[PDB]
């Protein structure tokens, strides 16, 4: 049951606090565009060019 695994970190990283720290952080750090959901989409597009049905 490899998902009850994973689950378990969820557990560990939830309780570490600096976790969530970093979550408001990367919200913060959202000011630019690089760190946008554009910027992800843009890269998603180039990945298929660059690698077509080959």
């Amino acid at each position: 049951s490899p998902e009850c695994l994973i689950w378990k970190l969820l557990i560990t990283i939830h309780d570490r606090k600096e976790f969530a720290k970093f979550e408001e952080e990367r919200a913060r750090a959202k000011w630019d565009t690089a760190n946008n959901p554009l910027y992800k989409e843009a890269t998603s597009t180039f990945t298929n060019i660059t690698y077509r049905g080959t």
